[PDB]
């Protein structure tokens, strides 16, 4: 029922999800001037060598690559985090044009897309319990700009036709998510929310400073997807991003000087 349409869009979500107007909503604009370096931030640790992708699916607002999270096969640690966070899925938000698509912005600068690697705190036993907690989730956010191709993206791009419409999934094994990372893991962090309903405020955001480059051909394959189910009138899956939300009380910290 909720979506990115003129009618069911971000501006109207509060109607069914009144936390949309809460104090810790994501995304936010990252003002480099006010976001200060914190030398007590530790570096990111990502152990992804045993990462086990299972499937890719079109859920009608994006596509999710899903991972076996029954063990610490693919985990995020350090940075601002206490304890171990298991990767459950990743997905993207993107725009209709290159000049937009990101959810977070940097001094109002919008990127072409934003990749989210979603992890959940093993303190709580499973994802379902984790989302009910303020320290429940860590999402690694990675900006996309258009330019050079991303080799490690191509495995994903190359299946997208097989899941064009809402409802469709396909097997997707032996995908390595290290292949979606940039060279520097310098980051900004701040407490926030899910950017889609139910918009729970359960996320330590970790937004990487260095964008990854992707090819024109790569982003266009994204834009070929459909929100609609098979048979319906075609609405292309584009502009599946939420605009910057009020920062309110919160401080954004930088891992770098
Ligand atoms: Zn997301």
């Amino acid at each position: 029922h909720w979506g990115y349409g003129k009618h069911n869009g971000p501006e109207h979500w509060h109607k069914d999800f009144p936390i949309a107007k809460g104090e810790r909503q994501s995304p936010v604009d990252i003002d480099t001037h006010t976001a200060k370096y914190d030398p007590s931030l530790k570096p990111l640790s990502v152990s992804y060598d045993q990462a086990t992708s299972l499937r890719i699916l079109n859920n009608g607002h994006a596509f999710n690559v899903e991972f076996d999270d029954s063990q610490d096969k693919a985990v995020l640690k350090g940075g601002p985090l206490d304890g171990t966070y298991r990767l459950i899925q990743f997905h993207f938000h993107w725009g209709s044009l290159d000049g937009q698509g990101s959810e977070h912005t940097v001094d109002k600068k919008k990127y072409a897309a934003e990749l989210h690697l979603v992890h959940w705190n093993t303190k709580y036993g499973d994802f379902g319990k984790a989302v009910q907690q303020p320290d429940g989730l860590a999402v690694l956010g990675i900006f996309l700009k258009v330019g050079s191709a991303k080799p490690g993206l191509q495995k994903v791009v190359d299946v997208l036709d097989s899941i064009k419409t809402k409802g469709k999934s396909a097997d997707f094994t032996n995908f390595d998510p290290r292949g979606l990372l940039p060279e520097s893991l310098d980051y900004w962090t701040y407490p926030g929310s899910l950017t889609t309903p139910p918009l729970l405020e359960c996320v330590t955001w970790i937004v990487l400073k260095e964008p990854i480059s992707v090819s024109s051909e790569q982003v266009l394959k994204f834009r070929k997807l459909n929100f609609n189910g098979e048979g319906e009138p075609e609405e292309l899956m584009v502009d599946n991003w939420r605009p910057a939300q009020p920062l309110k009380n919160r401080q954004i910290k930088a891992s770098f000087k």
